[PDB]
This record gives structure tokens, sequence and C-alpha cells, in this order.
């Protein structure tokens, strides 16, 4: 049923995965030397190509690719517009390998017709806190810990092959290639998401969505006006009176990130995200990359009051094509990204979120239910989705864990 899958150092059956007790890799060790030096073969009509982030026309070029190929709902209404700012941002971290950025070009045409990225990331990826528990109850500490220490390992985002190129077989030649060109860099694990089921996730979590424009969501969604706004005389207007948000934010003291902010905003977000059991570990030039405000790409808000920053939230900007529309061309979504509360409830925190988000005219926020977002999803009025995000990793052993302990956010 897996042709590519089962050949690969991954879980092979949700049984597996709810049996596993400790965290480590599946395979056995191997060195850089052990791996292949040549690109994998790839038909004569195709040449593998790394693109230069630096470069404005091969972000561009990335753009294009992923504007027409990236992913789209199974209905072909919307599907994601990642702006070439943001490609940008998320391509090129602090010491980002440029070697893990890897395209497929049509030889002829220089046409692009393929591309994965690997980033890295320095994860805590050890036993979950439960299965520690049983561990230290068998007399197993000692097994349990010896992966604690956070690893230096790849994320990977943007798989995309062209719609002419589908079910070819040309995805998994991008995976083999990716895992090469990492593997030679000395790292043996990734982490990746999909809103597919692929074998086999550690975690899963619903999507949530708050709706900040409701009569745009309603002319473009399937379901808007929602059924049961029916009941009464004025459907839409009942609808936008639900979803009404303050013009100005509540918290006295909030302010946009500034770079001074860097090490206090690192300190609150690390005591944060170690509570839970899968979470990045970020030093101040990563605080400063993926937080520090950046137009039209990510948006962050401190909360000072007293010239100490005790609170914290950052959304990320996806547009998305809407397909099928006359009179709409784009979806403008925020995404929750990482936060920290220390002086204030959560939900009056996210609250703050929802109306910056939509006084610049951000459409609707969205989420998954990890970290503690279940905290604030009923009193601040997100509605689950139909999609889910998996977690997954590749050649690591990890035990299934509930999405409320992943503290990894995924553009
Ligand atoms: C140590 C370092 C390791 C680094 C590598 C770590 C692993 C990274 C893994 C990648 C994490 C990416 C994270 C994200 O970016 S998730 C976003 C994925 N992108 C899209 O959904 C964009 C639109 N769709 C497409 O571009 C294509 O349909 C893709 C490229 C998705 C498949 O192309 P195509 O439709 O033309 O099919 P094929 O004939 O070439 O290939 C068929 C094989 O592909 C397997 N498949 C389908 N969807 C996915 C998927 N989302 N993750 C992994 N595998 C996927 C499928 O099970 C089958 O294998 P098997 O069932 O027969 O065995
Ligand atoms: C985030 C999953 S839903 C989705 C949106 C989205 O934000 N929506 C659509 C429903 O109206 C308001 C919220 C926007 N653009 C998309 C583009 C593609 C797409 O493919 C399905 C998918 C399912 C799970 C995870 C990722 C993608 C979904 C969406
Ligand atoms: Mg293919």
């Amino acid at each position: 049923a897996h042709a590519f899958w089962s050949t690969q150092p991954v879980p092979q059956t949700e049984d597996e995965t709810e049996k596993i007790v400790f965290a480590g890799p599946m395979d056995e060790p191997k060195t850089v030397a052990d791996i292949p030096e040549e690109p994998y073969p790839i038909a004569s009509t195709f040449e593998w190509w790394t693109p230069n982030m630096e470069a404005a026309d091969d972000i561009h070029a990335i753009y294009e690719l992923l504007r027409d190929n990236y992913v789209e709902d199974d209905d072909s209404m919307f599907r994601f517009n990642y702006s070439e700012e943001f490609l940008q941002w998320a391509l090129c971290p602090p010491n980002y390998i440029p070697d893990w950025h890897v395209a497929v070009r049509r030889k002829a045409d220089k046409k692009l017709l393929a591309f994965i990225a690997g980033v890295p990331v320095t994860l805590r990826m050890g036993t979950p806190k439960y299965m520690k528990v049983k561990a230290q109850e068998k007399g197993e500490g000692e097994e349990a810990a010896k992966y604690d220490e956070p690893r230096h390992i790849c994320e990977i985002n943007f798989l995309c092959v062209h719609k002419q190129l589908r079910e070819k077989r040309l995805a998994p030649i991008l995976i083999k290639e990716a895992t090469r060109r990492v593997n030679r860099t000395n790292v043996w694990q990734a982490v990746y998401t999909a809103g597919v089921l692929l074998p086999t996730p550690y975690a899963s979590g619903q999507y949530f969505h708050r709706s900040l424009n409701p009569e745009k969501l309603v002319e473009i969604r399937f379901s808007g006006i929602p059924a049961q706004y029916q009941k009464f005389q004025n459907p839409m207007a009942m609808l936008k009176r639900n979803y009404q948000l303050p013009s100005a934010p509540k918290n006295s003291g909030l302010r946009e990130m500034k770079p001074s902010d860097v090490p206090q905003v690192r300190r609150i977000l690390m005591n944060y995200l170690d509570s839970f059991d899968v979470g990045p570990v970020f030093s101040d030039a990563e605080i400063s990359h993926y937080l520090l405000p950046r137009d039209g790409v990510v948006f962050t808000y401190v909360v000072e009051n007293d010239k100490k920053v005790t609170d914290f939230f950052s959304f990320y900007r996806i547009p998305s094509t809407v397909i099928g529309n006359s009179n709409y061309n784009l979806l403008n979504a925020a995404y929750v990204h990482y936060y920290a509360a220390t002086s204030i409830p959560l939900h009056q925190l996210i609250l703050d979120l929802l109306i910056v988000a939509h006084s610049r005219g951000f459409d609707v926020c969205n989420m998954v239910e990890i970290l503690d977002n279940r905290s604030f999803v009923e009193q601040l009025k997100f509605g689950a989705g139909d999609g889910h995000l998996r977690y997954y990793f590749y050649n690591w052993a990890y035990p299934k864990i509930k999405p409320s302990q992943v503290a990894l956010v995924m553009l």
C-alpha cells in the first residue's frame, strides 16, 4: 500500500507508534562517509537545481511554482499563496544550509517542476513525560533519558510537484535527494507536518478558525451563512455581531516587539516551551529572525507595562488564492505563532491578537490545537475545521502524544 514509505525509517503502523516507549533513532547509526556523494539519479530530461534564496529572482521562481501548484483543498476552493517575502523568511533562518533547498527543473527550458526545503531546527524530542514516568516505575530511567538533549535536526516543508507531473513518483525522488543532502551534513532526523495521513504521525490536532471578516468568509466559503443562523430574521447581521471585535487593543502597554526585547522574549518563551514534550530551542538570532516584525509576513507584540516584558504574542500571514470567485481574489489568514503569558490570562492576550489582526485587514485567524491553544477556543469563538495537522519524524521512534504536548509551530 505504500511503495515508498514502506522502504523508509518511519513507524509503519499506528499500532507500532502506540507501543513505542522510549525516544530514539530507528536506523542503526551511519556516517557521512557511508552516504553517496553524487546526487540521486534522475531522468535525463530533468536536472537538480539548488535555488539561491538570497536572489529575488530564484525566490520568485519558487513563489510561482507554489502559487500555482501548492496545497489545495479537495474541493478546489483555496490554494495557499505564500508570499515571496514569507518564503525568504521561512527558507533562510540563521545558519541555514543552502544545499537543503532542492529543486527539479526541466533541462531544456529550465522550467521549475518540483521543490522541497529543509531548514535547521534545534528540537527537544526525548521521551515524553508520561513515558518517563512509566520508565521510572520499571527501573528503565536511563534508557528513557538517553536522547533528552535538544538535537540539531532538519525541518522539511514546501514539498511541491507541478500539477502536470503528478502521480509520476517524482515526490519520492525529491524526498530521497533531500535526505541524502541532509545526511551528508551529519543530520539523521527530520520533523515535518502534513494535512494528509502518512505512515505514521506521532501527534495530530485539529485546525481551528476564528472569523474576523465573516461577510467575506460567507461570500467565499462553502458554508457561510452557517446553516444554524437560519432561525433568525437577519442571519448576516447576527453573524457579524457574533464575531465583532474591539477596534483597539485592551492591554495597556501592548506594543510592537523591538530588537532590545529579544533576550526577554527568548527567556519567557523558553520557560513556557520547556513544559511541552516536543518543542524547539531558539538562540537569540533565531528569536530575532522568527519573531521580530517583518512587513506583510510576521507580526509580534509584547506587553510591557513597567519597562519589563512579561507577555507577547506573534502571528504570521498566509494568503490563499480563492479559486472560484467573482468578488474575491485572496483570503488573508493570520496564523497564531509563538506566545507566552506570565501576567495576564492567555485568553486576554490572544484577544488582542484577534483585535490587531482584524485591524490590519485579516479575514480569519487560524491555529492548530497545539501549545495551550485549546484554552481559549470557546471564549474567543474559534470553531474546529475539517482539517488536521499531523506531526511526523523521519528516523525517530516516538511515543504517540497529545497535540497539547507539542510546542513546535509549523509555517
Ligand atoms: C534525515 C533527513 C530526512 C529528510 C526527509 C524527511 C521526509 C520528508 C517527507 C516530506 C514531508 C513534506 C511536508 C509538506 O511539505 S506537506 C505539503 C505537501 N505538498 C502539497 O500537498 C502540495 C500539492 N501536492 C503536491 O505537490 C503533490 O501531490 C505531492 C508533492 C504532495 C506528492 O506528489 P504526487 O502526488 O505527484 O505523488 P508521487 O507519485 O510523486 O508520490 C507518491 C508518494 O508521495 C507520498 N505523499 C503524498 N503526499 C505526501 C506528503 N504531503 N508528504 C510526504 N509524502 C507524500 C504518497 O504517500 C506516495 O508514497 P507511497 O504512499 O506510495 O509510499
Ligand atoms: C488551513 C486549512 S483550511 C484552508 C484555508 C482557511 O483558512 N480556511 C478555509 C475555510 O474558511 C476559513 C478558513 C485557506 N486556504 C487553504 C488552502 C488549502 C487547503 O488545503 C486543505 C488543507 C487541510 C489541512 C491542512 C492544510 C491544508 C486548506 C485551506
Ligand atoms: Mg510525480
